[PDB]
């Protein structure tokens, strides 16, 4: 355990008091999951921009670098290619909307450079993007790192992985400041890195496990600790939530990054996953974590109206 996310995360897991498994629902939901042989879909070719080896290793680590924090109202909606897209989709198809239209989003020296209105027109529809500001920000960091520390090309970092998956997030954290998803619990460090473990199986996807996305230990990734996974695992009974949060996410009312209920949430998101994973295995259908988390994540967009919503919280950089 390199990263020391299940390590850390098993602390949390142990002490919860608002949030904990339901070891039942998850070898009742490994039965059926394992009977139906059910994989994740293929990594999204639609609405993933493709290019050169070079360009698209930069475009998943800016695609990555802005992957959080979606909800609000009125809603933020983008229209692309005919169909209109909110939530994760809507960052996707508004970063291939902007580099179909010319847009350098790929140039370390641009997206070092890029202004408040630059990704304000990037990010154009109904509503706004929550936390523009944060997203311009990030972008800047992260060409002026990419200048600075690679050369410009992102292909440089993966290059000094040497095909570990655990030494590219590694790499990231320690480069990126952004990337840096750590939290406390009870005074302990707890390391989750949701937006750098996303990020490397990203690139696996979009190299199909070759070249830039070669990795050779992609089940040393946890699942990544979102809003979408948890409320899959509440839907399907693996998670469990206590009066006081159950009532919080049912009014919508925002969750502090950082306290004890958004931590439990993380760390029980992390071991739900790996608790099904585990099963699923112990019943001949054996996947890598990341591989249920996006079989999960899948599920979070058609879940049926009605169920309790996801939690609310709004992603701090409070230490830029
Ligand atoms: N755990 C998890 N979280 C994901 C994702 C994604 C998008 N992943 C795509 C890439 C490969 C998968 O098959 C998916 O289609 C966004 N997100 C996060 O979901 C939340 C709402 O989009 C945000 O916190 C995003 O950062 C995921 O796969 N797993």
């Amino acid at each position: 355990d390199r990263l020391g996310v299940l390590t850390t995360t098993r602390r949390v897991v142990e002490q919860a008091q608002a949030v904990w498994i339901d070891h039942d629902a998850v070898a009742q939901i490994a039965e059926a999951f394992a009977a139906r042989q059910v994989t994740p879909p293929t990594w999204n070719r639609e609405l993933h921009w493709s290019d050169g080896r070079e360009a698209l290793a930069n475009y998943i680590l800016v695609l990555d670098a802005v992957n959080f924090c979606f909800w609000g109202e009125p809603r933020w909606r983008i229209e692309y290619a005919g169909a209109v897209y909110d939530g994760y989709w809507a960052l996707a198809a508004s970063l291939k909307r902007a580099l179909e239209q010319g847009v350098p989003l790929t140039d370390a020296s641009y997206l070092a450079e890029i202004t408040r209105d630059d990704v304000a027109t990037i990010f154009a529809g109904e509503g706004e993007i929550p936390l523009l500001d944060e997203r311009a920000r990030i972008l800047r960091e992260t060409g002026s790192v990419l200048a600075e520390r690679f050369a410009g090309r992102f292909s440089d970092a993966i290059a000094a992985a040497g095909r570990s998956a655990v030494a590219l997030v590694d790499i990231v954290t320690n480069a990126f400041p952004s990337f840096r998803d750590v939290a406390t619990y009870r005074g302990e460090q707890v390391r989750f890195y949701k937006r750098a473990q996303i990020l490397v199986s990203d690139l696996y996807g979009a190299f199909d496990g070759s070249d830039l996305g070669a990795f050779d230990d992609l089940g040393e990734l946890t699942a990544f600790a979102d809003y979408k996974v948890p409320q899959v695992l509440h839907h399907l009974g693996i998670l469990r939530y206590a009066p006081a949060l159950h009532d919080r996410l049912a009014r919508r009312e925002e969750i502090p990054a950082g306290s004890p209920e958004e931590v439990e949430i993380r760390a029980a998101t992390i071991w739900g996953v790996e608790e099904l994973r585990r099963a699923l295995a112990s019943r001949g259908h054996a996947l890598d974590a990341y591989q249920v988390d996006w079989l999960l994540w899948d599920e979070g967009q058609r879940l049926p109206a009605g169920t309790l919503p996801y939690h609310r919280t709004r992603t701090i950089f409070y230490l830029e």
